[PDB]
């Protein structure tokens, strides 16, 4: 047995890492007011997306490879997109669905049918509620907690009543009241109602912000942090890289909009395939999930360009992963024992691993049997035993001469490393630094389409 190193991910963390892709949906008054941030004075009368089709949202997201949908149910403007008992500023007083509308219900039913996991975004900062005030702090917290209970206990909400993520945005406007939140109480309610549901927050929860909105994870990306270094004035670069000494497993989630804004604006176009590809490589390709926001329009529908783009993106990835050129390749180098053989790097088994206790740098050489054309290499650690690798690089033998392909810091759950297209039969993976004896479960090679 190899001894585990560092903090270990929960089962729900590993599942998210394996799922790789989650979708964000920002829809609400701001959609009708053509804005990114609302005041709380938006007229509920304007809110009438009669064409809204949540099943269409879910169907397209499922067909284009998303595994989770995080729904904004109350943005900063404080308008609530389900008929909560706790405020009259909700869809209840709007014309939508003749006043009997429930978006969380509509989405959850669709998500249930498609087995799409569900997350929920409830804004801590609330620009509408008169309870959002330093002298009503207990009252706002009780209002917030009340809605968490409404959302998380109702078997009509979620994917068959289950939520996979709760999102607690840290953003707050310059002018706003300095309300402090009852974090522990919220977290306990979430564990009561939803077990080990993942929680994105500014505190030491299971998910953290990566510290930017471009969908850019750092390299290194340590999926762990010291809770002491979090909070609302966590360093952006600390978020972006995590902590090589971190004491809790933490997913640095890469959130980004397919458009310049989080909400839909008519004058904006979605990002190009090329752009989405770059993002993909710097999120999923750095061992962290991509959370792509797709904002429905005034009609309540995904924009046609956006849908098309989502298909192109799916096609791209499908083509990318179609043939693993390293599958079955012969690998030489040191190995701890037969149970940790080199051959476990290309055996197609995520349950088999290579490992070596030899002195660094450790070199694995792959022989593909014949020259192949590729421009991506994939590596994966066994995070059940902890994240370890701190530095590595990759060399390819071209025309009898070893040349640099690429290099990186962390591997993590899964690392993709692009390089210039090469035709090569032999490949070297050189591990230069590791926090403990390195394990790898997989090395793969692909050609981008
Ligand atoms: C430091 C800061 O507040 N920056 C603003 C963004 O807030 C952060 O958002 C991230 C997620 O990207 C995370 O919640 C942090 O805790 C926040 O501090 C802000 O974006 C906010 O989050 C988006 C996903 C979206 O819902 C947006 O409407 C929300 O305000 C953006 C908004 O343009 O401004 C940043 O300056």
């Amino acid at each position: 047995k190899i001894k585990p190193h560092g903090p270990l991910p929960s089962q729900t963390q590993l599942a998210y890492l394996g799922d790789e892709l989650a979708a964000f949906i920002h829809f609400g008054p701001n959609t009708f007011y053509d804005q990114e941030w609302g005041t709380g004075q938006e007229d509920p009368e304007r809110f009438n997306p009669s064409q809204l089709d949540a099943r269409e949202w879910v169907r397209v997201l499922k067909e284009t490879g998303f595994k989770k949908l995080i729904l904004v149910v109350k943005h900063h403007d404080g308008f609530v997109l389900y008929p909560t008992a706790h405020t009259d500023y909700s869809v209840k007083v709007s014309p939508w669905r003749r006043g009997k509308g429930d978006l969380l219900l509509e989405v959850s039913q669709a998500a249930t049918e498609f087995d799409m996991d569900m997350g929920v975004y409830l804004s801590p900062w609330d620009a509408h509620s008169p309870l959002y005030h330093v002298d009503r702090e207990a009252d706002y917290n009780a209002y917030y907690l009340a809605q968490l209970k409404e959302i998380l206990s109702n078997p009509n909400y979620g994917n068959a009543g289950k939520f996979a993520e709760v999102w607690m945005n840290g953003a707050r406007g310059e002018g706003a009241q300095k309300v402090n939140y009852e974090f522990e109480k919220w977290f306990e309610t979430i564990r009561d109602l939803q077990g080990d549901c993942l929680i994105f927050s500014t505190e030491g929860t299971s998910i953290r912000w990566i510290g930017n909105q471009r969908g850019y994870a750092g390299d290194p990306l340590w999926q762990k942090v010291n809770p002491d270094k979090l909070g609302t004035e966590a360093e952006l670069n600390y978020l972006q890289h995590g902590d090589p000494s971190g004491t809790i497993f933490s997913i640095g989630e890469a959130d980004v909009s397919i458009r310049p804004g989080w909400f839909y604006h008519e004058d904006q176009d979605p990002k190009s395939l090329e752009e989405l590809v770059e993002i993909y490589f710097h999120s999923v390709g750095r061992g962290t999930p991509l959370l792509l926001n797709i904002p429905p329009n005034q009609a309540g529908l995904f924009d046609a360009k956006d849908i098309e783009r989502l298909y192109e993106f799916a096609t791209y990835r499908n083509e990318l992963y179609k043939e693993d050129l390293a599958l079955g390749a012969e690998v030489s180098g040191p190995a701890l024992s037969a149970d940790f053989a080199c051959r476990h790097l290309t055996d197609g088994l995520e349950t088999s691993s290579w490992a070596s206790d030899a002195d660094l740098p450790i070199q694995l050489e792959l022989d593909l049997g014949s020259p192949k054309t590729f421009d991506v290499i994939e590596l994966r650690e066994d995070l059940k035993l902890g994240q370890r690798i701190a530095a590595f690089h990759v060399q390819v033998e071209v025309d009898g001469v070893w040349q640099e392909f690429g290099s990186g810091h962390t591997v993590g759950y899964k690392r993709l490393l692009r390089g210039a297209v090469v035709e090569a039969q032999k490949i070297r993976v050189v591990i230069t630094e590791s926090q403990a004896l390195p394990l790898l479960t997989k090395i793969s090679l692909y050609k981008t389409p």
